[PDB]
């Protein structure tokens, strides 16, 4: 029902036992890579893991294991790669997997210092001239521009792979105002974000998958790619009232432990969905609407 229902939850507010729900349906697979000794400072947080089947494998042949899941939404024909905010020891690694799966986007949901505490590394370059190389992967990352706006940053990359001399533009998409184990402002400002993405290029299946994280790579990351995954399905059908947004979340946690974090978060992505079906459905005006009610100036 989507709208039916999300009003039939609000009146009883039942959100909560919603949300527990659907972690009790939850897919359980090993993390049995993810849990080896050698991996133990890979891993940003303990109980955080990747599964096995569904993980990204870094092409090395010392150690291939990144904290990274690969989301492959069969009907909805699109992948994601959510992963947890690189550590200082694995920013090499994340562009690795961002060089190897072909993406061209990167969605940060998180900001690198969220309530006192580091929640992701510097992995990409503050200044134009002062230009990364990480030497565990032979790669070279330079600022080559940045828009930052009143809510969120976007910034053009350039990769290159040292061994070979290619480079690539990577578009780098930050939301610095999304609070973790919170929800955005509101559905324009998540929408009017999203559809920045969306307009970028970055999402194609010409490219590799976006890669979406936050400091878990399952909270504000899960929220996101629910949303989109949603609104992408009802658009190859345009019809709204075909999706079950449980049954989706429930899918994409094939691949990925614990994706959505909050009942709130939840409800957000119900919230950014139905606002998101009117464009969908042909309502080019709305794009504008949710650009004014964000700030973004
Ligand atoms: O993305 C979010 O909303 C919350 O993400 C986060 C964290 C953070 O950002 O500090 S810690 C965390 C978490 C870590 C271990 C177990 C269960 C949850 C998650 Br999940």
């Amino acid at each position: 029902e989507m709208e039916k229902e999300f009003e039939q939850i609000d009146k009883s507010g039942s959100w909560a036992a919603i949300y527990q729900d659907i972690r009790h349906e939850a897919s359980d697979f090993p993390c049995r890579v993810a849990k080896l000794p050698k991996n133990k400072n890979r891993n940003r947080y303990r109980d955080v893991s990747p599964f096995d089947h569904s993980r990204i494998k870094l092409h090395q042949e010392d150690n291939d294991y990144i904290n990274a899941s690969l989301i492959k939404m069969e009907e909805a024909q699109r992948s994601y790669i959510l992963t947890q905010g690189p550590l200082p020891n694995t920013c090499g690694h994340f562009w690795e997997m961002v060089w190897e799966q072909k993406s061209r986007g990167v969605v940060m949901l998180n900001r690198v210092m969220e309530k006192g505490s580091l929640k992701c590394a510097q992995y990409w370059p503050q200044k134009e001239e002062k230009e990364m190389i990480f030497e565990d992967t032979n790669l070279k990352l330079t600022l080559i521009s940045e828009d930052i706006k009143s809510y969120y940053t976007v910034r053009q990359l350039e990769l290159e792979n040292l061994t070979t001399q290619e480079t690539r533009e990577i578009l780098h998409f930050h939301y610095t105002t999304w609070p973790d184990f919170g929800v955005p402002e509101s559905p324009a400002s998540f929408l009017n974000f999203l559809f920045k993405v969306r307009e970028s290029g970055s999402l194609s299946p010409e490219h590799g998958p976006v890669v979406v994280h936050c400091s878990a790579g399952i909270g504000r990351s899960g929220t996101f790619c629910l949303a989109d995954t949603c609104l992408l399905l009802m658009d190859k059908r345009k019809d709204p009232s075909s999706v079950d947004i449980k049954k989706v979340l429930l899918e994409m946690r094939k691949f990925r432990m614990g994706l959505i974090q909050t009942a709130d978060q939840l409800r957000f992505s119900y919230l950014a969905v139905i606002e998101g079906a009117k464009f969908i459905m042909g309502d080019s005006s709305v794009q504008d609407q949710w650009k004014e009610l964000s700030h973004e100036d």
